[PDB]
């Protein structure tokens, strides 16, 4: 359990979507960041992936701001404190906009995976995973942007999920992040995306995954293709 409280783009910090806050408002301020309804600081789990919850978390609606950031430059996104039981990948995605993310439908937008670490050292089960890295670095996710993207707005889907459970059915929980940006000194190159309810399934090989027993096999991260 917990979100994104705010996120560095260009050297400049941008407030996030405060969910144990915000909802509790008629007018809450406007952010780059998607708003839901999360309030529990969780997730959503396998029974939802072909929910439209999976997209941007449950119930998301569009952030109403945008963050500019280079082409080939560095987001970095601040967790509030990850608990280290919750071992998991950390997964980063862009959508296009094709015009202003503010009044972008959700569900029409087909994500691209940027970024994505898995398992880093499962030689003791557990292990070390993404989000434990995360955790070690300030409780701090960072993604490059790749130098070759479009200039665009961009839906900017940030994602841990957490496998401390995911040995059984619908075990896996996601918590997904949105963020609206605007991708500027761009390169020409888009990947194909991928609509937000077609990303996972609960049966997926990298879902449906035991933590705890030998890790010889390694880890499939799940979801589409990584952009190259
Ligand atoms: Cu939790
Ligand atoms: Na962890």
């Amino acid at each position: 359990h917990g979100f994104v409280s705010g996120i560095v783009a260009d050297g400049k910090y941008y407030g996030g979507y405060l969910v144990n806050q915000y909802p509790y408002m008629s007018n809450p301020p406007d952010t780059i960041a998607w708003s839901t309804t999360a309030t529990d600081l969780g997730f959503v789990d396998g029974t939802g992936y072909q929910s439209p919850d999976i997209i941007c978390h449950r119930d998301a609606k569009n952030g109403k701001l945008t963050a500019t950031v280079a082409a080939g430059s560095q987001i970095e996104f601040q967790w509030t404190t990850w608990p280290e039981s919750h071992h998991g990948p950390l997964i980063t995605y862009l959508a296009p906009c094709n015009g202003d993310c503010a009044t972008v439908d959700k569900t029409t937008l087909k994500f691209v995976k940027i970024a994505a670490q898995g398992l880093i050292d499962g030689s003791n089960p557990p292990g070390v995973w993404a989000d434990d890295e995360m955790i070690a670095n300030n409780n701090t996710a960072t993604v490059t942007i790749p130098a070759s993207y479009a200039p665009g707005n961009y839906v900017l889907r940030h994602e841990i999920i957490a496998l401390h459970s995911a040995g059984n059915l619908n075990g896996a929980q996601n918590y997904p992040q949105c963020f609206n940006i605007q991708i500027t000194g761009g390169g020409s190159a888009q990947g194909s995306g991928t609509a937000g309810t077609s990303l996972y399934k609960n049966t997926d090989p990298g879902i449906k995954f035991d933590i705890y027993s030998d890790l010889s096999g390694g880890y499939p991260i799940p979801g589409p293709a990584l952009f190259n």
